């Protein structure tokens, strides 16, 4: 079977065939469409498949498919899981899989960057000390001084579920929120929940309104523990606007590596549920969501007054213009500091390169509108006339539970 | 089976039954999502009929009735004799405003009981229909206080005696194809702008001319008509800030009518049912003007506020976008023709949306299109998890008239 999308500002018609190799569950059906839903201890029994599965992309991408190569590997998988349950990749298959889980994230409109992934092989770490170090090494390496790499760091993957490895934090690097008393928020509202575990666990908060919160980290199972990553290691950017001087007095700032450390990397039936990654930021991902989403810093007022808006109708768009100052500021000032940056326009333009350009080399690119198309200024960028399908490849990213949700506490 | 959408802003969980009542196909399967793809007999029409008088009769608390069961024979003996059937005038009012309660991606559905309906099943001849149409764009836009307003032309009998309006909407301006290279007015008008021409319209090769009527009677060839102008109530765009905003010589029309949809009520097919509301303004700002393959004037706005545009990370395009709509709110507003604020559009369909949930159980929505083109993360549905599915009544896109008229 054939799909066909279709470009309404170009006209340039796509055929989608990779859609074919996809398995798992959308979320939709024929009588219902679940496309804005945003979040819609393995038997042997299923894992030979998976791997199987697995093992013949692999092979396949290295042109050795039906290879001897080939077929001892699959044998000594299958051997593996039979004699121990589970299995081990190689390091060459780890770097395929976590390469091709990015690749496959629909929802990614940085995918153009997919080949070059720094992979981190943390699989011997054994303790939340362990997993600091490693950590700290990848920050180092992903920050280099403003100069953003891609990279992720892979810790042991599942085995009984009871012995899981997990990064308690959603980005290794994120601001503190604390709910006072009167019902404001000082910091990050989205952290609020996290700050106050962090603080349960014995974090001394300055209660600021950018401090970096620590890392909470938990190995093999146990009960996580605290970290402060040295501050010479966060890279920071004061946030100032190239024509407003009073912006800076606002007080801003943001950190210049967005480093999610909560999602399940799924290789070859394999679960990785410790796998922070990072890139390097879109500017509305700071400058819309995390300044202007009301619950976030929710900044769009205070700009807004500051320019001198008619703040009385909506009608005069002064959200709308405040939004646009905002992330202009968030995009001089990372540039000024030569931290990497990338504006929307910029960024969708690579993703339809990049999308046509798999097309033609993969048979398709899964992509998620909802997610791909920017939070501002929509339909001035190409993604927005794209038609694109959706569907779910491995390996892949999924979603998974927080862990103060299922975790056992030892004491 | 029963379904939750959570709304990330207010954690506002809602629960949807409504899809379960649901008939007609997505595109989607359990494989692939298609929802970001714009364009996805005597037996067939009982249960089509049944299926719309047991939702009419439930609307009226006469479900299970002498009325509800006698009307069902009539209709069923009507149809075991005639091959389709009439509805009466309450059905057919019912059946539109029902179309519009359903269309999952219209964001103004909060005022879907207020549709003025025109009967204009007697119809028999374009200039008839010219007529209808005339006096539909007369009462909907009302001196600029627009009413939302649908007339209905006679229902689809085999399709060789459709009723058709060429025009996607019954106000649009012309889009030459220069020989300079580039395009003279609205490009997305083209190819329609030319069929005028071919059948015989005498273009003012302008920007903004009013594109004449092209109406299909009966299946018969269809007949060119300019619409009154004084019919046709227009906006002069200016900033209340840029002076110089006035000198790019732009308007727009005050009455969004679309005429190119086909209405199906319990199983008939309606091929000519021109409707039109009210303006959301990032439909002309945005899409409109700003849009690059149609009017395409951002370059232009922005020169004139001298911003850099050398590169893109300036913003120079979001910036302009954003004064673009305030003109174009602030000359409606000025005019005083009805236009809406993209904020002030979604708060609204974010509390129909609730009201919906609570009085329907439920209300189709098409997250692509609800979200508004410009700054839709700081507009409330954004946040909003929507669940798109197909209920009938309904409105269809159907074929251009000029790929299938059997001349
Ligand atoms: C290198 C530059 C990158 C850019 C500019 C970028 C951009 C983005 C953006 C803007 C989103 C939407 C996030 C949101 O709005 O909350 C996203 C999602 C995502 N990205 Fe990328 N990204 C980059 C690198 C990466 C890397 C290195 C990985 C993994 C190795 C990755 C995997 C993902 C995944 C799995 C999602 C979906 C998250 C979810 O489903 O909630 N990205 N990306
Ligand atoms: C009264 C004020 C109204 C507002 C503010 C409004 C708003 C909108 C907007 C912004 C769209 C998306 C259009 C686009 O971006 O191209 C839309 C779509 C739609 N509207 Fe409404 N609308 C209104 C009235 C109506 C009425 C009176 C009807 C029918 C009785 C209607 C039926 C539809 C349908 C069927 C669509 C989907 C069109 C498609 O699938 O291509 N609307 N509406
Ligand atoms: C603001 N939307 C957040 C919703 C959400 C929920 C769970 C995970 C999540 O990840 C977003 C995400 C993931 C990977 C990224 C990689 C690079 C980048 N610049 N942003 C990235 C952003 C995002
Ligand atoms: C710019 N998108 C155009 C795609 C398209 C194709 C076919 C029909 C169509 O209708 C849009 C539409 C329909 C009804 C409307 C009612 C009111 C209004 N302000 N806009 C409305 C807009 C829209
Ligand atoms: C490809 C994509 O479906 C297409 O550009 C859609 C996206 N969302 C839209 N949303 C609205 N309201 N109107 C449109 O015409 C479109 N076009
Ligand atoms: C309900 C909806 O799916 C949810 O708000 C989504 C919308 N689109 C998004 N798109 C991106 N890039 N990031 C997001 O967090 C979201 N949130
Ligand atoms: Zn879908």
């Amino acid at each position: 079977r054939f799909l066909k999308v279709k470009n309404w500002e170009t006209d340039v018609v796509l055929t989608d065939t990779l859609h074919l190799k996809s398995t798992l569950e959308t979320g939709c059906t024929e009588h219902i469409c679940m496309g804005s839903i945003m979040l819609p201890v393995r038997t042997k029994d299923q894992l030979f498949p998976l791997a199987k599965e697995f093992l013949d992309q692999y092979y396949s991408s290295i042109k050795r498919f039906g290879s001897k190569a080939h077929m001892d590997r699959l044998e000594e998988v299958n051997k593996e899981i039979e004699s121990t349950s589970t299995y081990q990749l190689k390091d060459t298959e780890l770097i395929y899989g976590a390469k091709h889980a990015w690749r496959n994230a629909s929802r990614c409109v940085g995918r153009i960057q997919w080949s070059k992934l720094q992979v981190f092989d943390a699989r011997d770490c054994t303790t939340a000390h362990g997993m600091f170090n490693y950590i700290c090494n990848h920050v180092k390496y992903a920050t280099n001084k403003g100069n953003l790499r891609s990279a992720i760091t892979i810790f042991p993957q599942r085995t009984d579920g009871k012995h899981d490895f997990r990064v308690w934090n959603s980005q290794l690097i994120r601001y503190a929120g604390y709910k006072q008393p009167d019902g404001s928020t000082l910091g990050d509202p989205a952290n609020v929940q996290f700050t106050e575990i962090c603080i349960q666990q014995g974090w001394k908060a300055p209660r600021g309104r950018f401090d970096v919160l620590p890392l909470l980290l938990q190995a093999n199972g146990n009960d996580p523990e605290l970290f402060q990553i040295p501050p010479e290691l966060v890279l920071e950017v004061p946030i100032r606007h190239p024509k407003f001087d009073w912006f800076k007095d606002l007080g801003l700032k943001w950190y210049g590596l967005p480093a999610v450390s909560n999602m399940l990397l799924e290789i070859g039936g394999l679960e990785f549920s410790a796998c922070p990654f990072s890139g390097w930021y879109m500017g509305t991902e700071i400058g819309v969501r995390d300044y202007c989403d009301n619950s976030r810093y929710n900044i769009l007022e205070e700009v807004a007054k500051k320019m001198d808006l008619d703040m009385r109708k909506t009608s005069s768009l002064w959200k709308d213009q405040a939004l646009v100052e905002i992330n202009i500021a968030v995009l001089y000032s990372f540039q000024s500091d030569k931290v990497t940056i990338v504006d929307h326009h910029s960024a969708t333009e690579s993703f339809i390169k990049h999308m046509e350009n798999e097309y033609r080399c993969r048979g398709g690119c899964p992509a998620d509108w909802v997610w791909i198309v920017p939070p501002m200024s929509g339909s001035i960028t190409p993604v927005f006339h794209q038609e694109m399908l959706n569907y779910r490849l491995t390996p892949s990213f999924e979603y998974q539970p927080d862990p103060w949700n299922t975790h056992v506490w030892k004491g």
